[PDB]
């Protein structure tokens, strides 16, 4: 699998997008709400790196500002997101 972000578009429904975030002094995927537009997508894992949204770069965001980010993105809100990890041992 290529380690280019991949390209994730969620379609909000008139309630939340469905993930909760943690981190932000990288901003990482916790947990996806099965009955959501980001757990109707099924791509979405915790552990996912969000890097942009909405071409936003969110690397070196702090967690309150990718939460407005993300809170105050349109429709459908585009994330940038790096789901394949390597490690070295």
């Amino acid at each position: 699998q290529s380690m280019q972000p991949r390209r994730v578009e969620l379609w909000r429904e008139p309630k939340s997008l469905g993930i909760s975030i943690v981190g932000g002094r990288g901003i990482f995927i916790k947990h996806v709400l099965e009955d959501s537009p980001a757990g109707k997508n099924g791509t979405l894992k915790p552990g996912d790196r969000i890097v942009e949204v909405d071409g936003m770069d969110l690397r070196d965001a702090s967690h309150e500002q990718a939460v407005e980010a993300i809170r105050k993105a349109g429709n459908p809100v585009v994330f940038m997101v790096q789901s394949i990890i390597s490690t070295r041992l």
